[PDB]
């Protein structure tokens, strides 16, 4: 496909010189709880009510990104003042757009010249456990259905990387691509190493970029073993290639996680016991490769953190009450089958899930965890002595 070395320094100068402007689309949850995924938007405004604009330049290889010097905190504030949402689950997100026909484009705040060693952004690689909108924009906002899945997330709200970024007051730049059944119809199945290569081309257009100051998150293989029936040896090769690529490019801070036992998801109520054991054995074997890769990069001198998401998902499915949940075996939504077509449609919650609330359910659909589970994983990764102390964070009064 495309590599950072294809981009010349003449092209970097030429792209950075094109100082233009764009508008910001402020999205918000219209409902007042995580049970309701529906979103709406308004354009960001200045304090006087006139349309807000950001100066900067655009760059892409095909999937445009806007680079600005306007701080991420300023943009969020402008969206919060414009919408004036008075409910608790506003879950506001913001994107660059010239007009109503444009899709959601990431805004990247360029780094300053005066830079030390503090973490100044989060960069996510992964699948439908991390995706915040990449398959959604490729599907022209049809997949997953925005009435039932929260604006491009394969959940009813924020994913675990977004809650980590909120807690650390950092921006999150997502490269994760949802590989859920039916995703292959919008973009062809590419490796996590292709997400690293795509990232690297965008970071080459960024100003004053120091990859040692990025917190990278990497989770892959769930969709590869669940529906793309990949072999452990091939996912191992794609995973290790990606880590060689990231660390050769100067990454120093990486967060890794084991895969949860996918076979516990409600979709496996419609599977054979043979398919259960086959999928489980792949995960168990691949988790041991994730653990070895982490220990290898710790000995090489990198700042690695590893989180046992698998151990947590066992505890959650074994005894959901012990962790603040009520149900760990059923889909909150009234979906009684495993079909790719179901992501194209809106669905009601079951009577049982409307009674307990989606915050008490482990699973949102037949595959994916609820936003409450994502928030729980983030809380555990954030806990004192759970590993994040090894990263250089800024303090905020």
């Amino acid at each position: 496909a495309l590599s950072p070395e294809a981009i010349t320094s003449a092209q970097v100068f030429s792209t950075q010189s094109k100082e233009t402007y764009t508008y910001v689309r402020c999205w918000y949850r219209t409902g007042n709880s995580h049970d309701e995924s529906a979103t709406d938007w308004e354009w960001a405004e200045n304090p006087d009510g006139s349309y807000f604009t950001i100066d900067g330049y655009w760059w892409s290889s095909v999937k445009n990104m806007f680079y600005t010097n306007t701080s991420q905190n300023v943009i969020k504030q402008r969206c919060e003042e414009t919408l004036g949402v008075t409910h608790d689950a506003a879950d506001i997100t913001y994107f660059a757009a010239d007009n109503r026909w444009s899709y959601n484009h990431t805004i990247w705040t360029n780094d300053p010249v005066m830079q030390a060693d503090q973490i100044n952004k989060i960069v996510a690689f992964g699948d439908s456990l991390s995706d915040t909108g990449n398959i959604f924009n490729a599907a022209q906002w049809r997949f997953p259905n925005p009435d039932t899945w929260f604006l491009g997330h394969f959940s009813n709200g924020f994913v675990w990387t977004e809650y980590i970024a909120q807690a650390k007051k950092l921006p999150l730049y997502n490269w994760a691509v949802g590989g859920a059944a039916g995703s292959n119809q919008y973009v062809a199945l590419t490796g996590v190493k292709d997400q690293v290569l795509s990232y690297l081309t965008y970071a080459k257009m960024a100003k004053n970029y120091k990859p040692e100051n990025t917190l990278f998150t990497l989770e892959f293989g769930l969709n590869d073993f669940m529906n793309y029936n990949r072999e452990v040896v091939d996912v191992k090769t794609d995973f290790s290639t990606a880590l060689i690529k990231l660390t050769d490019a100067g990454a120093k801070n990486i967060m890794l996680m084991t895969l949860p036992d996918a076979t516990k998801a409600p979709q496996f109520k419609y599977s054979t016991q043979a398919e259960i054991e086959k999928v489980r054995a792949k995960i168990v074997e691949f988790n041991e490769f994730i653990k070895a890769q982490a220990a290898f990069y710790i000995i090489q001198g990198y700042n690695i953190t590893l989180y046992d998401t698998h151990g947590l998902f066992e505890q959650l499915t074994q005894n959901p009450q012990q962790h603040g949940f009520v149900n760990a075996s059923d889909a909150c939504l009234n979906i009684n089958r495993a079909s790719s077509a179901d992501y194209l449609y809106s669905h009601s919650l079951t009577n049982e899930c409307a009674t307990h609330s989606s915050d008490k359910y482990v699973f949102w659909d037949v595959t994916h965890p609820t936003t409450a589970v994502h928030k729980y994983i983030a809380e555990k990764m954030l806990a004192p002595g759970a590993g994040m102390q090894r990263f250089n964070f800024h303090h905020h009064h």
